[PDB]
């Protein structure tokens, strides 16, 4: 048997996707996320919505999906379908349409249990857009990523990279459109409405000025 | 075996989603629902429809999905996929398009059998919108949630929170659009057209005035 | 074991959805349908199409899905997923878009074998719409429901209610739009193009006048 | 056991849908197709596309799905789900959008192995549309049906009816729109770009003149 | 048993789609791709996007899906569903909408392990489109195909045909629209942002001038 088949069987023959992947339920499943803005397709002042094509990547630890490489021909990482494992319900609020985003089939996994998921997002978000300074307008829209259902005690959200590095990330931006990206400011806040439930969310402020 | 895996197996290995989850068929499955209006994307007087992005949550009791925590490492609640259990067919009438709403994978469950489902709704509804007072127009549109098929003897709908608390809920509303939310008035009515079938529905009146 | 679980197992453990549910293949599967017009969202004279939100219900007999209540705690009816049983391919011709209609998960079943399916339809249909009498225009569009594939010898279509009762049904119509419903006239005709195939269809004429 | 259940089991318990249904791989799977134009919803000169609602039917031979009627209560034909058998990948080129077409669940089968599939098509096609003779314009758009992947040695396309009968078929056309159908001219051609691959396609020229 | 059934069983009874199909994980899975532009449906200068209907074909080697023909009635190639095997996640960046593309069910396979996949693409891409020379405008938009997740060490992209042959390929182009195709220039580049990850992508520049 090839090493990849042996590893895939050893991992997925005694694993189910319904549960949260932690040996002890008392610890939360920390999730690290990163956001890169690839392009700004449209900014609609009439409907007060804008469309952003952002490259979204996140990683977390699956305490069940771990192995010793030396028993599997020194395989340090491998790719398996995303639908065959647990995936956090980290969803972006303020959204109005996300069907344009295709579902990426595969995700990378490492022998430590770390799971890496790279996916695109064609999300269109609703935010306040004033046209007061139309000729030299500058807008401030926010993207907030949160565990839609799980509380902070179950899922927590952190940053993959340092805040300053992602704040001035224009490496892959399409810098030929009507809008110019000035920065992507992250922000962490604990969101709570009930007297006992606290939810963790990460706000990304996309700052753009017209040209 | 970890406690979560043992509990998930003990629950879902002797459970099927086709049936209504009640030990005795003679009792109805009471469902408690709540509605929070997150934003009002569009109000179309031409087509007599308006779009509301509302945060919808509901809970009910699954008399099969109950356990004693002390036998499962004091696990009081856990999350499992929504497609692995019975879910009431509580659908909103007056609707014209609901495909924009994504399907939330997971739902929370407690050892008492209570099931909590949090989902978003991008429903666009058809209702009478007069433009008689255009400059200072005030509109009155209604959202009615009902068990589409099940009668009152099978599914009944109630309110999660007290009517007054939800009537003046502007905690998460996007209060920067063209429309301002004045209140969300609930109302319970037994709907019957045949001589023997009674259906329970809950009407939510979204009161909005232009600005 | 609870009665519902026992009944569901007894029914679906020896049943498959591919076949037409009849003990003898020589008899047709009579289907009774009813149509209620809930609203008329749009009437497009430019594209010669109109959109109707109609509440559609139908029932038929599954000769396999029958039981004696006294052996199942006097259960006279129960609900199971619609995808777990055979469903007739009764489709509406003249259609141009039906994706807006959501798929109802559950259907009601009775111990006699009768299956009741209640579903909504957001169908937009193409029909001749003249604007000759624009100010006082009256239109005559038709909805025809037919077994798309099965012939009359396999599937036949009938009326749930008497023709006169459905002809003057304005009980749930949204009587506040630009159009007023005058009647819904049914009509049964055997449709045949080949020399040996006869298909049964039921035409519903929606009569509307502007206001 | 009822005859239908016995036949369905005998057929589908030793059958899989992945393969091409032929006892000997050396023979092609001849497919006969027919096209009936039900209506012409739109003809867009701006985008150089037109929408045609055509009734599409095809049949082919499944050498595995054959039986002797006398052993199954003289059952000469039966209907089973289309997703439970092999279906040719006969797709229409020049297309721009086909999502509007619903998926028909069932297909008819005969004891000889013949499979009959009736499905609708809401295809919108891109073709050259000149507006030179606008007031009395006549257009010539083409629909070509081909085995998208399989070569002629695997799948071949033929005509269900004689070319002249389908060429003057206006039996079910909606002859009340802006366009009038003059004919549907078929044409068979072997399409080859590589030095060894030949693909069979059938071109249907829809001839229409404005009125 | 027919040869096709025996071969399909022998192949798919000891094969799973999750893993990358290579006997040794240390070697990359080279993928050869080709692009043919069938038509240019729309070029939107307002939204800075254009729609291209391109015929996309690719092939790769599955080291598990190989056999000796002489043991299977000299079967040199056969077709099986695309969802039953591993398929590379070769996705086109700069995209804005790909849902219009239908999913081709079957793919061709040869006894050497080679897998051939032919699929259409209705991708709409975002690229800089200047209207400076409107009357005689010439545009330069790019399509880049990359392994979205897998690095170069896992998936690599090459050209099926020689660069010059694909650069002047107008064999199946719809040369009757507003735009004329001047060439499709390929280009290979190793894309890397992290200090250790290198991804292989192939850029196709579609050169078009108005007429
Ligand atoms: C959830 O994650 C956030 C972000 O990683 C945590 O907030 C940080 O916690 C560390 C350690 O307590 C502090 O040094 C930082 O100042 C906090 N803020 C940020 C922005 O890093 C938070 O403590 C985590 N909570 C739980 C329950 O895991
Ligand atoms: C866009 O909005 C964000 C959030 O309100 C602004 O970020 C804050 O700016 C204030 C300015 O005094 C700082 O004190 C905060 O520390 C910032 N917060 C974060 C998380 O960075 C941002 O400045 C706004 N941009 C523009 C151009 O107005
Ligand atoms: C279905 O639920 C509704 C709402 O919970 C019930 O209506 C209430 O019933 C209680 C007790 O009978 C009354 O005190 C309230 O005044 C009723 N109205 C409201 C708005 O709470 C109804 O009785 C339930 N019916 C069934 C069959 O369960
Ligand atoms: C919007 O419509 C609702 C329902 O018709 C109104 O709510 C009712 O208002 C009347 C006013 O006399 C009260 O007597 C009822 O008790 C109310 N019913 C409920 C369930 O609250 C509401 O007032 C309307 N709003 C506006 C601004 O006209
Ligand atoms: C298919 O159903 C239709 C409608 O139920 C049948 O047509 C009726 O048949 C009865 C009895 O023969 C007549 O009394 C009615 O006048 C017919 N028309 C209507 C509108 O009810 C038809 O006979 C059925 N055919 C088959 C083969 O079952
Ligand atoms: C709309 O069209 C239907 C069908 O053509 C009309 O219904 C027929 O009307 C004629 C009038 O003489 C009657 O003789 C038929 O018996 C009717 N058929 C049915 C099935 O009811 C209807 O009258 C038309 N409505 C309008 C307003 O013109
Ligand atoms: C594929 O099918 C086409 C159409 O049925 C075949 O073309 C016909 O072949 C017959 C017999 O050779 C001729 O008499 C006709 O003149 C041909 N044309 C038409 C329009 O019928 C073709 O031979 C078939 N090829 C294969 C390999 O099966
Ligand atoms: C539409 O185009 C088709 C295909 O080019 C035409 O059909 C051909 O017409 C020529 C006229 O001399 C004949 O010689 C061919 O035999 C026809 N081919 C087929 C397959 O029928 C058709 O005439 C065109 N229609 C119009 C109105 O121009
Ligand atoms: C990935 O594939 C590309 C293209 O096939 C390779 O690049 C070529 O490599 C060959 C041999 O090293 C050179 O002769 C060519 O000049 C290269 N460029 C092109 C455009 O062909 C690349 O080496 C491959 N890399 C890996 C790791 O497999
Ligand atoms: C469109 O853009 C491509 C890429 O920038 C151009 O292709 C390059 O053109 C330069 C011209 O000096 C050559 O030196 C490069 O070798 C070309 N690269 C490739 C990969 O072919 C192309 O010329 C542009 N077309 C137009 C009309 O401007
Ligand atoms: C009173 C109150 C309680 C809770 C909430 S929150 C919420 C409500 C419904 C559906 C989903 C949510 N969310 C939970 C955490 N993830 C984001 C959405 C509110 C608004 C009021
Ligand atoms: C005469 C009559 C009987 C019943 C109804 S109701 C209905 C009809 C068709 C499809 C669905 C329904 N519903 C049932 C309960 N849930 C909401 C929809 C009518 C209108 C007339
Ligand atoms: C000559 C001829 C034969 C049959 C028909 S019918 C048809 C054709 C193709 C696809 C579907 C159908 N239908 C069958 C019954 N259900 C409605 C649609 C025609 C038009 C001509
Ligand atoms: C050089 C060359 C070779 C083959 C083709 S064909 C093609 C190409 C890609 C994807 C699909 C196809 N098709 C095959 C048969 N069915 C219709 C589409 C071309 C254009 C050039
Ligand atoms: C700092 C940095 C690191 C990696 C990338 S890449 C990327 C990021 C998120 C999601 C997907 C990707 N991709 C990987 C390879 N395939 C194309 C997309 C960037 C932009 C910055
Ligand atoms: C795996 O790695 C260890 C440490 O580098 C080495 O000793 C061993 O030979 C390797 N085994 C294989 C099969 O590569
Ligand atoms: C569970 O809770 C009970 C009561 O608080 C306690 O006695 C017991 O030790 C707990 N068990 C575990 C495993 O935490
Ligand atoms: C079922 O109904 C019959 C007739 O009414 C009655 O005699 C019997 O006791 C009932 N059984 C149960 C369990 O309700
Ligand atoms: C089947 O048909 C044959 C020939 O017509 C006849 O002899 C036989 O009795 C039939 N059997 C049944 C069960 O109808
Ligand atoms: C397969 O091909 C070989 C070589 O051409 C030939 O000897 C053999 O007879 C063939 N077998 C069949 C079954 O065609």
């Amino acid at each position: 048997r090839p090493a990849l088949l042996r590893l895939s069987d050893y991992l997925l023959t005694n694993y189910r996707k319904g549960v949260r992947p932690v040996r002890d339920w008392r610890k939360p499943t920390t999730v690290s996320i990163d956001v890169i803005v690839y392009a700004i397709l449209n900014v609609d002042e009439k409907n007060q919505v804008l469309t952003t094509y952002i490259w979204y990547r996140q990683y977390w630890t699956d305490e069940f999906l771990q192995w010793n490489p030396e028993d599997f021909d020194n395989i340090t990482k491998l790719s398996i379908p995303t639908d065959s494992i647990w995936v956090p319900d980290i969803l972006i609020n303020e959204f109005v349409d996300v069907g344009k985003s295709p579902n990426i089939p595969y995700v990378y996994i490492r022998h430590q249990g770390e799971v890496q998921n790279y996916k695109p997002l064609q999300v269109v978000t609703a935010c306040s857009l004033d046209i007061y300074n139309f000729p030299f307008d500058v807008q401030n829209c926010s993207l907030t990523f949160t565990s839609w259902l799980h509380t902070i005690q179950d899922i927590n959200i952190s940053l993959w990279r340092l805040p300053e590095k992602v704040k001035s990330d224009r490496s892959v931006f399409m810098n030929q459109g009507e809008w110019e990206l000035l920065g992507v400011l992250p922000y962490f806040r604990e969101f709570s409405m009930e007297s006992s439930n606290y939810y963790a969310e990460m706000k990304f402020y996309v700052v753009i000025r017209r040209r």
